[PDB]
């Protein structure tokens, strides 16, 4: 359903999100190779992948991950990390929102996250910006698992709009506002927001739309189930903002599906 | 280069190691439907498998697992899990031997897999004996991971003999005793004893050769990577006591190579 292309990106960013979680990329310095534990990212360690910058608990919350300069690809990929302890971080959920007018005019946005990128924010466009300007001819992506998800996608529509395209592949990354808020990542310009879920992942499910929160669109929902390959056969597009037939499937949620995006995510062997 | 028959097998009693960690399996009422949470069995959820006896922190050495009725696969397992942290499990390995004559004479073992066993040897004796007797024509299978793959080999070599047939299946096993108990396991009557590895899997290779250690033959073992599906193309059969050119070989050993066997197993999501 979804193309070969657009499978080997989704995989690739499934990788340098999960590669934020594992392996000497809490804390490193620059210029390192990227490598992870448990065989976590091959398809980056099988690239000209190099740190530029890491960071972690940045700012007023906990902020982790890389930036980093894939010279095969022709990348520049700001990675974020998600909780140290998700099932934690599940049950802690804050369902409130914030006006982001700044952004997008009549747009709410979950405190949580909003607030997150916006205490990071000048520290890291720094960066991401110095990359530009050395390979202004790389594609500057933002990726995320789960909390690292919500930062890509905060630290994404907010950066853009300054000469160079941001791309964003969020994977398993929970609601961030409302439905004007919804229908601006879908229709906004200089980046393509990839939203990809799996099955019954908890995290995508929340914050709830009877809280008035809701999705960007569209949607890529991964049926395959947890410990499953996927293939590009098991990609459906969810086109519309909020549409069925997805991580907004009427029944019963689950924890392990967060922790399967192509392969092991949110955890490391 | 295995038969596809015994690579369904391998991948059942995988399964049914992995269920010894995973699921609502520690201890539930008897006749209850064997579950596992985050994909862990499912081949084991498609059958009419039930628990017979359900045992945790029994015996002096912590020894955990079930007893399975498998009414559509026509067997009785017992499944002996392994440490909760395999890494604190490693670094506290105690290689001191202890001697093993009710089992096979000349043989001596490790002081840890057979006392553990000693223990509760008399009282699983009697609970498959009761299973054997409530299902003459069915296959009594012995399985584990990990230290639990060990137990199980220990349990398969003393049991035999009491007429009926006893098959193991250990995934990731360390090594049990000396030359002696090696050899006993390599050619005893009344059941065959299949040792299943992984690439450069950590525990096989413990303890040293170099401190009175030996393996079993034959060894059956998979190439395919960590995180990797496994084919009948991907398992291997090495001939011969203490073998080389499987999982025996000269290079740095792996943890994660240690959670992959078919499926996730000795950590669950």
């Amino acid at each position: 359903e979804v193309s070969q292309d657009l499978f080997n990106q989704f995989n690739l960013f499934a990788q340098y999100s999960a590669a934020a979680y594992c392996g000497k990329n809490n804390d490193a310095p620059a210029g390192t190779n990227i490598t992870c534990t448990g065989n976590a990212c091959p398809e980056v360690e099988k690239a000209d992948a190099t740190f530029l910058y890491s960071f972690e608990d940045s700012g007023v919350g906990d902020v982790t991950g890389f930036l980093a300069l894939d010279n095969t690809n022709k990348l520049i990929v700001l990675s974020f990390r998600g909780s140290r302890s998700i099932e934690n971080w599940i049950g802690n959920l804050n369902f409130d929102l914030k006006e982001i007018n700044d952004i997008c005019s009549g747009c709410r946005g979950h405190d949580g996250f909003t607030s997150s990128w916006r205490s990071v924010a000048d520290t890291l466009r720094q960066k991401v910006e110095d990359a530009v300007r050395e390979h202004p001819d790389y594609r500057v992506v933002f990726t995320g698992h789960s909390l690292g998800g919500a930062l890509a996608t905060v630290a994404g529509a907010d950066l853009r709009g300054n000469g160079y395209d941001i791309d964003v592949f969020s994977y398993g990354a929970p609601r961030v506002g409302n439905r004007a808020f919804a229908e601006f990542l879908t229709v906004q310009t200089g980046g393509t927001l990839y939203r990809i879920t799996h099955t019954n992942d908890i995290v995508p499910r929340l914050p709830p739309r009877e809280f008035g929160y809701s999705h960007s669109s569209p949607e890529y929902w991964i049926k395959s189930g947890t410990l499953v390959p996927v293939t590009r056969n098991d990609i459906v597009k969810i086109e519309g903002i909020d549409a069925t037939g997805g991580n907004n499937q009427p029944n019963i949620p689950d924890i392990p599906a967060h922790l399967w995006y192509f392969g092991l995510i949110g955890t490391c062997l």
